[PDB]
Order: structure tokens, then C-alpha cells, then sequence
RNA sequence: AAGAUGGUAAGGGCCCACGGUGGAUGCCUCGGCACCCGAGCCGAUGAAGGACGUGGCUACCUGCGAUAAGCCAGGGGGAGCCG
């Protein structure tokens, strides 16, 4: 959805790393627990795998902009 | 008493019906063939062609490559979709 882009295109530098490691964070958990719990997911992976790619292309879009 | 002496089928034949085994003929085709026209090179910014991986659960083809049944912009389209 693009309320992620709404904001995402403004942080520059180097928080848009970190704000990445803790949305791979936050499939780790659900990776592990497609084994017990497994059932109300199946929106949540594939979600997921989705809104880090809209924000690793953005990544290098803003590092282009110099190279 | 001297009779053409004859009616029986472990089995065999010919013909007529009724079923099995087999896959020819008829009717089709998302596949080919031969002539014509539009067109006619890609490559160290790393090619033609491949190995291995990728779906919530996956064996095989197709699509993609650690962002992996995909991501970002421009146009068309107008309604149901997650090969």
C-alpha cells in the first residue's frame, strides 16, 4: 500500500537500514511459528516478502541519486 | 430263427443365434508442409547455452534469481482475480 512510500521517500541517510533489520525481524518469528500456531497467517508472509523489496528499492534509489 | 438288421457320441464336422479378446474403417483436431510478403545480427556495461535454488503445505513443466508463483515509473483497459 502506499502510506509506506508516503513516508519512506524522506529518510535519507542511514536509519532506512535499521528500519529494515526489524521488519526481517518480524517474519523471523513467523517463520519459526508456521509450525504451531500456522493457521490465521498466510496473509502475513507474503505480505512481508513484499514491503522489504518497496523499501530496498528506495535503498538505492537514494544512493543513485549520488552513484 | 437268418433279418435294409437300428434307435447310442470319451470325441470331430458344417450352418444359425448370443457374449469375451483385439484394434482396423468413418467423422473430427489447439500439430505439421510448400510457396509469398514485414523484417533481419547479439557480445567483455560480460553473450548463445546451462547447474542450483524460489509458492503456507509440493513431485514435474512454465515464469523469475538472496528484492527469487516478483519491485518502481508512463500509457492502454474496465471488471472480477491470487500460472
Amino acid at each position: 500500500m502506499r502510506k509506506q512510500l508516503e513516508e519512506a521517500r524522506k529518510l535519507s541517510p542511514v536509519e532506512l537500514e535499521k528500519l529494515v533489520r526489524e521488519k526481517k525481524r518480524e517474519l523471523m518469528e513467523l517463520r519459526f511459528q508456521a509450525s504451531i500456531g500456522q493457521l490465521s497467517q498466510n496473509h502475513k508472509i507474503r505480505d512481508l516478502k513484499r514491503q522489504i523489496a518497496r523499501l530496498l528499492t528506495v535503498l538505492n534509489e537514494k544512493r543513485r541519486q549520488n552513484a
